């Protein structure tokens, strides 16, 4: 019931990046060997970059960073020694390392048992804190190791002894495993640094990807200058230091890359940009706290929110900047023109005064719901502007910040309370007076560093909306594997991931980026389109015989007009001169898939094609794009002499008057619109939409228009005439195959039934997708019969209708929705008719009865019901649909003829259905056949045709093996046995089993191409062949006897 929104901060302004892989100690030999002009430059460099000065007494392990030092790039008798006694030997002017440490065979491990010998709890996490600062890792068992093949990992004098005191042993072992003395020299502690904070482009993004996938719904970005970055290079040392303010600033260069990037791979999250002038006060009214907030890509969004705090910022720990009114005014009125919403960051009191007085009217007027920050915890300067006087202007006030920063210390839970209470009081009065000023708002709380612990229980109590978390707060994370419970965060990711598991804890949710959108009025444009379809055709039914396609596309009139519009920047983008080989496809694409159209690879493609006979059809993707190139540029009168370059292919050229009209390619863009791919196929996005009430009606509407406008294009053409009536085929043991005519003595003799897909419709090509399919799955249970005389039926659908129209891939799409919208069981086509009646029905009856030529049709026995042999049957695609379809005409006669409600179950209980991609919603509350269902969330076609919510992958263990097997390379090994089945019964007694969890790999360990049929067999595991097995290997038995032993 209680929900938060997790916002995640990777960059910030304030911490910094420590390169892992760079010297974490200089003796001071190497620096006193300098001249001493140079000394005094590099010493004071080091120093401004944390760099400390540090007596004899330290420990290091180092491997792999020596290099040779010539003194005549620059001795000393108190240079000479220390060199030597470092462990260097001189060669007249060339000094080398001939001492050195173990080697990095086997990689440093100091175990979770010789850390807990320390007493000190607190000298184990500075430890801890210590090692992963400077890269090293905790394994799962809670040691600390380090994977690289290089090392340089010294501690303080300071750290030696205390480690001496507490435990003369455990410094034993370091010294046992290659750790040594050291003398005087400097030292990088780290602080406030971290080897995981992205301060690059790509760093960044991948920063936020990360914190998304964990979890977040918003991203807070910040980027770091580059101008004084330079390296020193240290005598003796084959591995510059790095130094560098690495200065928070806007850079417009990094936003040019990151931004268009994210929208890409991540268009639902909520991307919101800093505007701070932190660590350049002298800059506070510049237009560049705002050049950034501009149209990015080709899509042609902007950022969603920007920061904006209505007073000074003023750090007590230094810093800050100004905000004065005519600047704000600037930024609102840039805000708007650009589409921005303001987050309100709440530094101080003074921020909350100002926010609900002057500002109150000027931040309604930017947008509802107003958002807020508030920065707690973090110590605030009120500058008398006549006297320069300095007083707390902090949400928690000093002292009392101080106090419960002790109580966190204690590390009692009584301490804990008292901490959450005194944090709790502070914030509510800001809190209140917020709500009470703005009617709609939303308030997040951001806790720097240690008082993250306070922060769910903080925001528990406020009952606030939001939590943020980030490197920009805090550089560690809460681990309860390791010792001392605290360690370097891994990236913002880490830290939204603990936020999340410890909602979870407590039954609290977290509210996903698209939800989150609709929650504060910034849903996606082509989400937005999707819904003024959806609103445009509210008050028309989904029945095919109540409404024309004119009518339809009459509605959509507007619609139409909006995506002319982006296909008009599409056509532009592609008449811009390139390429010459067939990479036109993969450039075309990239430009389509960028301006949201995606180009879909349909199975009758063919049809538009006037040489289809003589076309090999594997290489079928290539013209597609290129001809669509084609249907766009030649309407505008742009030039397509670059294209038609499919002469240098194997005519493929699509006809002028085959090119699709544009309403038409309308249509095919907003039925794409719902579970899209993002840009490399790594996610789905638009999962949204689906749980519309009016969506299947949507969907159903939009396919009818599309099904008319396309039969029309496909009459015209030399596309392949089909036959009316469903074929009938068996295969028994390559399987041989023959085409029974009128036999139902075929059904009787078969161990499975194989109901039709979408695509396979009775005419050349179907018959042949409709024969491949038949034996993919004969050659899946043969399989399974020589593990721990096959024979299969395969039906394939009518190609004509009564009226003799033909039957295309929108027909089956509209029958799928339309079923979808149908509350009561009473939704048949004409198409399911003649293969219910031929294969049912005569379940239902004494005796043979008359067929029409068109092979349409023209009692009970009760205790002959149980003897009814179990019909075994697989569904592919729309097949879960037709299938329903046929329990349906089933109740129909079944009552006709007369049955107890209970008699029909029996019936029912007679057949069973497993099947592989389910496009159809499986009415659980119906009278029908009990379903094994087994459908992939990266199958965007099954996905975009159903609405149970079981298909969603949300962040959490099934997510984790999705992202694992991402990165993993030979992807023909997957299976997905982490698939975990849900089980549900009906109120008539039908049975389900959900499998959840499953995705299914393509070739490049991607999310494409999730819908083939041999992925969903082949990456099959093991314990569901079993299932089959069951199934196959079974005696007169019913399906919910069956199934329900498969429950234990
Ligand atoms: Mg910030």
């Amino acid at each position: 019931v209680k929900t938060f929104y997790i916002t995640a901060a990777p960059v910030g302004a304030v911490p910094k990046f420590l390169d892992p892989l760079e010297p974490k100690f200089i003796p001071h030999a190497l620096l006193e060997l300098l001249p001493a002009d140079r000394r005094e430059a590099t010493i004071k460099a080091l120093e401004a970059n944390g760099w400390e000065a540090v007596p004899a007494g330290g420990i290091v392990r180092e491997y792999g960073y020596d290099a040779p030092i010539d003194l005549t790039d620059y001795a000393s008798a108190t240079v000479h020694d220390a060199l030597r006694n470092n462990g260097w030997t001189p060669s007249g002017s060339v000094w080398h390392r001939t001492q050195t440490s173990p080697s990095l065979a086997q990689p440093p491990l100091i175990t979770r048992n010789t850390l807990e010998r320390l007493s000190s709890v607190d000298l184990v996490r500075q430890i801890v804190l210590q090692l992963t600062t400077f890269g090293w890792t905790a394994t799962e068992d809670g040691s600390l190791t380090w994977a690289h093949d290089r090392i340089h990992t010294y501690l303080s004098p300071d750290f030696v002894e205390r480690m001496r005191a507490d435990n003369a042993a455990v410094l034993d072992s370091l010294f046992e495993n290659g750790w040594r003395m050291c003398g005087a020299g400097h030292w990088q502690p780290g602080k406030a640094r971290s080897p995981y904070l992205p301060i690059t482009a790509n760093g960044i993004v991948d920063a936020s990807r990360e914190a998304l996938r964990e979890g977040a719904a918003v991203v807070h970005l910040h980027t770091r200058a580059t101008d004084d970055q330079a390296t020193l290079a240290i005598p003796g040392l084959n591995t510059p230091i790095g130094i560098g303010s690495q200065r928070n600033h806007i850079v417009l260069d990094d936003y040019d890359r990151i931004m268009p990037t994210l929208l890409d791979l991540e268009p639902s999250a909520i991307l919101n940009l800093s505007t701070s002038a932190r660590g350049d006060r002298r800059a506070s009214q510049s237009p560049l706290r705002r050049a950034h907030l501009k149209r990015y890509g080709h899509a042609q969004l902007a950022p969603d929110v920007a920061s904006f705090s209505p007073g000074p910022v003023v750090f007590q720990a230094g810093g800050g900047y100004d905000n004065p009114n005519a600047f704000l005014a600037d930024q609102l009125a840039h805000f708007a023109e650009v589409g921005v919403r303001p987050e309100i960051e709440v530094f101080n009191h003074t921020i909350v005064e100002n926010s609900v007085t002057l500002y109150q009217s000027p931040l309604v007027k930017a947008g509802v719901p107003v958002l807020f920050m508030l920065v707690a915890a973090v110590d605030q300067y009120h500058r008398d502007p006549v006297s320069g006087d300095t007083s707390d202007d902090s949400l928690i006030d000093v002292p009392t910040r101080k106090a419960i920063a002790k109580l966190l210390q204690a590390g009692t839970d009584d301490a804990h309370e008292k901490a959450v209470e005194l944090a709790a009081t502070q914030l509510r009065p800001t809190v209140e007076k917020l709500r009470d000023n703005f009617p709609s708002c939303k308030i997040s709380l951001l806790l720097p560093g240690p008082f993250q612990a306070l922060l769910v229980d903080v925001a528990i109590a406020l009952d606030l909306d939001g939590i943020r978390v980030g490197l920009e707060d805090a550089l560690n994370v809460f681990d309860a594997r390791v010792p001392g419970g605290v360690r370097k965060a891994c990236g913002t990711g880490d830290q939204v991931r603990w936020l999340r598991r410890e909602l979870e804890r407590r039954g609290i949710g977290i509210v996903d980026a698209e939800t989150l959108r609709d929650e504060l009025g910034m849903s996606r444009p082509d989400v937005a389109l999707f819904r003024q379809a959806e609103a445009a055709l509210a008050h028309y039914p989904a029945d095919e015989r109540l409404v024309s396609a004119d009518t339809i596309l009459d509605a959509l009139h507007p619609i139409v007009d909006t995506y002319r519009k982006i296909e008009d920047r599409l056509a532009a983008h592609l008449a811009s001169a390139p390429a010459d080989p067939a990479a036109l496809a993969e450039h075309v694409l990239t430009a389509a898939r960028s301006f949201g159209i995606t180009i879909r690879s349909f199975v009758e493609e063919l049809d538009r094609y006037e040489d289809h006979e003589y076309l090999v059809a594997r290489y079928i993707q290539i013209p597609q794009a290129l001809n669509f190139a084609r249907e766009l540029l030649v309407p505008r009168g742009y030039s397509i002499e670059a294209y038609d370059r499919a002469l240098e292919d194997y005519s493929y050229s699509v006809r002028v008057d085959q090119f699709k009209p544009l309403p038409l390619r309308c249509l095919e863009y907003l039925v794409g619109i719902p579970c899209r791919y993002n840009s490399d196929y790594s996610n789905v996005v638009n999962l949204g939409l689906r749980q519309s009430p009016r969506y299947s009606a949507t969907m159903a509407l939009l396919y009818h228009a599309l099904r008319e406008l396309t039969l029309e294009l496909r009459d015209r053409s030399n596309a392949s005439r089909k036959a009316c009536g469903p074929l009938w085929t068996v295969l028994e043991t390559v399987r041989r195959d023959v085409a029974p005519d009128e036999l139902a003595a075929a059904i009787a003799s078969v161990d499975w039934v194989v109901l039709p897909s979408t695509p396979t419709t009775n005419y050349p090509l179907g018959i042949k997708l409709s024969n491949g399919m038949a034996q993919l799955f004969h050659g899946f249970v043969a399989q399974i019969a020589a593990d721990p005389p096959l024979r299969l039926l395969a039906i394939t659908h009518s190609g004509r209708r009564d009226d003799g129209e033909t039957v295309i891939e929108a027909s089956m799409l509209h029958n799928r929705f339309a079923l979808n919208a149908d509350p009561s069981g009473i939704y048949f086509s004409e198409e399911s008719q003649l293969i219910y009646e031929r294969l049912i029905l005569p379940r239902l009856v004494d005796k043979p009865a008359k067929l029409a030529y068109t092979e349409r049709q023209l009692r009970i026995n009760a205790e002959q019901i149980e003897r009814l042999p179990l019909l075994k049957c697989f569904a592919h695609s729309s097949g879960i649909a037709t299938a329903q379809q046929l329990d349906v005409q089933a109740c129909r006669d079944g009552e006709r003829l007369g049955l107890t409600g209970d008699e029909l179950r029996a019936f029912f209980d007679r057949a069973l259905l497993v099947s592989f991609g389910s496009a159809a919603d499986i009415h659980l509350d119906w009278l029908g056949t009990s379903v094994v269902d087994v459908t992939a969330f990266n199958d965007v076609r099954s996905l975009a045709g159903t609405t149970s919510r079981h298909y969603v992958i949300q962040p959490g263990e099934h997510a984790d093996v999705l992202q694992h097997c991402l990165v993993h390379t030979q992807p023909a090994d997957y299976r997905y046995d982490h698939a975990t089945p849900v089980w549900q019964d009906g109120r008539q007694g039908k049975i389900v089993a959900r499998l959840t969890g499953v995705f299914l790999l393509d070739d490049h360990a991607r999310l494409d191409d999730g819908h083939s049929i041999r992925r969903y067999l082949a990456a099959s595991p093991l314990w569901l062949r079993q299932w089959i097995a069951r199934f196959h290997d079974a005696p007169a038995d019913t399906g919910a006897h069956a199934i329900l032993r498969e429950l234990q």
